[PDB]
């Protein structure tokens, strides 16, 4: 180990599972805000249920980790500067960790699955460092992330349905600029436990709902200026065949030059939505996605609360 630690990648913890200690490699960050990022394989071919997580962050300079499983990581050197991408396939987010935003635990018997025929081969870590003190540029990292995994099948899957928005561009100067999501469900039930949103720095606030016989369900609401952890559905939200999940991204166009294109060009501003569900471990899918807004008119009667700044 590069910062002296004597664990190994894998530590067995009895007949059925393992712990995965998923560090990067001594880096020395020498800019404030930079972006790492590395890879680890999982070591078994077979699935395998991810259970559990242990951060392992320096607090002096982590601003916060993401755990991504996927194919096709970027790279295959040790590590990398994560604006070079995360996987050039999907990246599916397993755990988010913030300073001041601390993550929840999986609720009991759910697991993600990885591994076996359907399932992620790789982990990616990615470790953004925020200001970093003068004088640290000898000084090796190893920040990262431990992982519970089993063998044993779990009764519940946990996956993350994804919600984007690339349809819409922000005029310049404009005060509020909302871009819709909304997409029709058509699985078996799946329950949110928890939600993520990502913009860039225009986003004012973002917004989740599943509509049901025209009723919204709040799923979750935040500011996308605040640490981007993973935020706890204090009530999971049953979503069920014939649902309509529907999320608003509200931005400001305000002290801008030219118009800017959210979502693709990957370019400027985008709206991401990350809901965290669990499926009845036979029904389950480890992820679904949605791209559009296929009912446009339905924000017309959307609840009030989906405009209000959080600050
Ligand atoms: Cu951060
Ligand atoms: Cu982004």
């Amino acid at each position: 180990n590069e910062c002296l630690g004597t664990i190994g990648p894998v530590t067995p913890l009895d007949a059925s599972d393992f712990a995965l200690d998923i560090r990067m490699p001594g880096v020395t960050p020498k800019e404030s805000d930079t972006y790492f990022c590395m890879s680890m394989r999982l070591p078994v071919d077979e699935e395998a249920f991810v259970i559990d997580f242990k951060p392992r962050a320096s607090m002096d300079t982590v601003h916060h980790m993401l755990l991504f499983g996927c194919n096709m990581p970027s790279s295959t050197g040790s590590y990398w500067f994560c604006d070079e991408g995360t996987c050039t396939d999907k990246a599916n987010i397993l755990y988010a960790w913030a300073r001041n935003a601390p993550p929840t635990r999986l609720p009991k018997g759910v697991g993600f699955r990885v591994g076996g025929e359907t399932g992620s081969k790789y982990f990616v870590l990615q470790v953004h460092y925020g200001d970093i003190s003068a004088f640290r540029d000898n000084h090796k990292d190893c920040s990262g992330v431990s992982v519970h995994l089993t063998r044993v099948p779990q009764p519940l899957i946990a996956g993350m349905y994804l919600m984007m928005s690339v349809d819409t561009v922000i005029p310049p100067g404009e005060k509020v600029v909302n871009a819709d999501i909304s997409c029709q469900y058509k699985m078996y039930p799946m329950h949110v436990f928890a939600y993520r949103v990502h913009t860039h720095h225009l986003g004012k606030v973002v917004s989740g709902y599943r509509v049901r016989n025209g009723q919204w369900t709040l799923i979750g609401r935040q500011n996308p200026q605040l640490p981007q952890a993973f935020y706890p559905v204090e009530h999971p939200v049953d979503v069920t065949f014939g649902d309509i999940l529907a999320a608003r991204c509200v931005f400001t166009g305000e002290g801008r030059t030219e118009a800017t294109h959210i979502g693709g060009t990957s370019s400027d501003e985008m709206c991401n939505l990350y809901i965290m569900y669990y499926m009845e471990a036979k029904y389950a899918l480890s992820f679904m996605t949605c791209t559009k807004n296929v009912a446009p008119d339905m924000f017309r009667t959307i609840p009030a609360e989906a405009n209000i700044p959080i600050p």
